[PDB]
């Protein structure tokens, strides 16, 4: 790993630490011991302290869904800044930057969600709440079907024991996929992708000498995320169609529009 490549890995890591409010070290410090949301009584208590304005109120499941949409809008914003640290990203055509982020953001979201999940629940609301996995399963259909596949992905992803230095590069690689539909400058993106993937490979070799297959394991996780997002988008479409009170924020509507 040349000084240039080591420096690119550090640039990407620092961009991740600066641009995401939650990092995995911070999340683990908190999860080691937030207000616990495990039932309807504690949901409504948390709403009154953490999202006071939101609480004529909607059904609980629809309130939770609205709050989730707010966090997605914010994460999409954070991922947009972050992507500028990727060599060549800001030099790409504005329209290609849109296409890459369009397909990439939810893969990045579900990868990063793993850092705040354990087998019993997830840290939420900027580190101030913890919602149990069983509570989310108790919601009425279809809302109970949103988070469980994400916990299942996260348990196996977390068993890889990645740190923030690895995850920042993996999120950059997700954004760089040169096989998204609609790309204008596939060739330049493939070269941008190759550069990030090359740094990811070398960094995993340095940082995880104990796991000689970690790079292909992460390529497979990328593919698993793409399929997780496809399925997620299908469920979101069901909710939007069948749930009168579950309208999508316009930014998220645009992200899902014509996605899959
Ligand atoms: C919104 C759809 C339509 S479905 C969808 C998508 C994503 C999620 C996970 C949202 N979430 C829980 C946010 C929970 C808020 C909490 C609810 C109870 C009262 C207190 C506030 C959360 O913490 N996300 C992290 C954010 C940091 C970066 C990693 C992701 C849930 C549903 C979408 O597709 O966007």
């Amino acid at each position: 790993m040349t000084a240039d490549l080591k420096s690119l890995a550090k640039r990407i890591y620092e961009a991740y630490l600066k641009n995401f409010n939650m990092n995995k070290v911070k999340a683990r410090v908190i999860l080691s011991g937030p207000f616990v949301i495990h039932d309807m009584e504690t949901l409504c208590m948390a709403e009154k302290t953490l999202v006071a304005k939101l609480v004529q109120n909607k059904e609980a499941e629809v309130r939770i869904f609205h709050c989730c949409q707010c966090t997605s809008v914010e994460t999409v914003t954070e991922l947009t800044e972050f992507a500028k640290a990727i060599p060549g990203f800001a030099n790409l055509d504005l329209n290609d930057q849109v296409t890459l982020l369009k397909y990439g953001v939810y893969e990045a979201i579900f990868a990063m969600l793993s850092s705040v999940m354990n087998k019993d629940g997830m840290l939420v609301a900027y580190g101030n709440g913890f919602i149990t996995r069983e509570f989310l399963k108790s919601l009425r259909k279809p809302f109970c079907d949103i988070m469980e596949p994400k916990f299942d992905f996260a348990m196996k992803f977390n068993a890889l024991e990645l740190d923030d230095s690895d995850i920042s590069l993996f999120v950059a690689a997700i954004i760089c996929c040169g096989d998204r539909p609609g790309l204008l400058n596939v060739g330049h993106i493939e070269k941008m992708q190759e550069g990030i993937v090359h740094v990811l490979r070398l960094h995993l070799q340095s940082n995880h000498p104990d796991d000689i297959f970690l790079f292909p394991k992460l390529l497979q996780k990328m593919a698993d995320l793409r399929q997780l997002v496809t399925e997620h988008a299908q469920l979101v479409q069901i909710i939007k169609k069948t749930e009168s009170d579950a309208a999508l924020h316009p930014l998220l509507q645009e992200i899902y529009r014509d996605m899959y």
